[PDB]
């Protein structure tokens, strides 16, 4: 039963692939993200809203971890 960690996994990889420094915007890197069955697999699992709060989480730990 490994999709609520693989997939999230992968997803975190996959903010990770895109965003980089942070400083990007989610919307936008959504806009990237959404070329790939990662990011919508995850979303359409979980949710964009939470795939966003995943965002926002990895982009604190490249704020500061």
């Amino acid at each position: 039963s490994q999709q609520i960690a693989t997939a999230k996994d992968k997803y975190e990889w996959l903010v990770s692939r895109i965003v980089k420094n942070h400083n990007e915007n989610w919307l936008s890197v959504s806009r990237k993200m959404q070329a790939s069955p990662e990011y919508q697999d995850y979303v359409y699992l979980e949710g964009t809203q939470k795939a966003k709060k995943l965002f926002l989480q990895h982009i604190h730990r490249l704020k500061h971890e």
